[PDB]
RNA sequence: GGGAGGGCGCUUACCACUUUGUGAUUCAUGACUGGGGUGAAGUCGUAACAAGGUAACCGUAGGGGAACCUGCGGUUGGAU
């Protein structure tokens, strides 16, 4: 790995990609005209690429290809004309510079990308068994630092009750206060997909949740051909397409939002609340946590933060320094 | 006169082909699979080598979606 190295021979895979779109025959014979494409399955070292024809070809991914990763549309070949049309051939020549997209944390393994080209990330969830604000908290930040749009969709409702929605919907109500974005729904039971439906028309989104939380029955409910398995137990990169319009990047891993460390003084920015919480404190350095004359403090035990945002947010910071 | 004798002849014995059984051996066919070979992922995890960050390992039990868990016995192939 050479970013010097990496440096100069970037500049390389790009010109190839204009050169190689300037015109064909030159290039010619082994593969076909380029094309673009967006990355739907991830073959380890393979990949399933859906082309502007709209059929999916299974490529290879020349090694001038740092990484890829699903959700990412660009320029692809496959071996020639004829050769996809015995069996999916095809390899794709370089990509292109991921708009919008975002990544995992990881502990050793540093952080990387799960998707790119996204208009709105729908946080999973479900209510069997329990939920947890605090995986919804720490991901209302990431979509407020990757600047995209965030989704919470409460699922599987049809397994609550009297004493079991008057306690989820209202319990929930915090996003609804806040202005997010909600729908209460269960997919075994197809509920509330009215709303969803016309939420991810004409948007570029996907949905991601916590163990557990239903994203194969959404993702099943809205849009699911010859392929519905992927509930069935408790148990777990490729990104789907929509039924309405709009991909969502599946990968068993996603769902799980985990949460990694950005900066020290961006946490305060991650909720636009704060805006009103940062004003003036009683310590121009005051953490917001036993300092005297504190701001964020005195709102809380007020009655207008809510409690159980407080410690969320003051439990990620202390999560970061865990390394 | 003929006669012995022989052939023709039938039949007897051995038995070739081959049908009933009875199976034995392999070729294939295929409902159905263990578990192998690969790696430019996700996880869900911190597993082995440090005291590696549930010493390790061995037998075997019960247990557990995932590496693993654990009872039981054993050891020195475990930091101080
Ligand atoms: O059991 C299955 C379901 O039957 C059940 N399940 C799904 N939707 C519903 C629902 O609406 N209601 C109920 N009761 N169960 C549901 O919830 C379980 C999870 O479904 P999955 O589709 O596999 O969820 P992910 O895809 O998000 N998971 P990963 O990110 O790891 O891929
Ligand atoms: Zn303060």
């Amino acid at each position: 790995l050479s970013k010097g190295q990496q440096r100069r021979v970037n500049a390389n895979h790009q010109r190839r990609l204009k050169t190689s779109k300037e015109k064909p025959d030159y290039d010619d014979n082994l593969f076909g005209e380029p094309d673009e494409g967006i990355v739907i399955s991830r073959f380890g070292m393979h990949a399933d690429v859906e082309s502007a024809d709209g059929d999916v070809h299974r490529c290879n991914i020349r090694r001038t290809i740092r990484s890829l990763v699903t959700g990412d549309r660009v320029v692809w070949r496959p071996g020639k004309p004829a050769a996809e049309g015995v069996n999916v051939k095809g390899i794709v020549e370089a990509v292109h510079e991921r708009t919008s997209v975002l990544t995992r944390p990881d502990f050793y393994d540093g952080v990387k990308p799960i998707a790119a080209n996204i208009d709105q990330i729908v946080i999973v969830s479900a209510i069997l068994p329990e939920l947890s604000l605090n995986i919804i908290d720490r991901y209302l930040v990431a979509c407020e630092t990757l600047q995209i749009e965030p989704i919470i969709v409460l699922n599987k409702i049809d397994l609550l009750d009297d004493e079991g929605m008057a306690f989820v919907n209202e319990q929930m109500d915090i996003y609804r206060n806040i202005g997010y974005r909600v729908l209460m729904v269960s997919s075994h039971t197809q509920d509330g997909l009215k709303p969803l439906e016309e939420a991810l028309t004409g948007r570029i989104s996907i949905f991601a949740g916590q163990s557990g939380v239903g994203k194969s029955s959404l993702l099943n409910a809205l849009l699911g051909l010859q392929k519905e398995i992927l509930t069935n137990d408790i148990s777990d990169a490729r990104l789907y397409h929509f039924p309405h319009g709009g991909d969502v990047i599946d990968s068993p891993g996603v769902r799980e939002f985990g949460l990694w460390h950005l900066e020290p003084e961006q946490i305060t920015q991650g909720f636009v609340e704060f805006h009103d919480y940062l004003g003036l404190c009683k310590y121009r350095d005051c953490k917001h946590d036993t300092d005297p004359g504190c701001a964020i403090r005195e709102a809380v035990e007020e009655g207008k933060i809510a409690e159980t945002r407080f410690e969320n947010y003051h439990r990620i910071l202390e999560s970061m320094a865990q390394v």
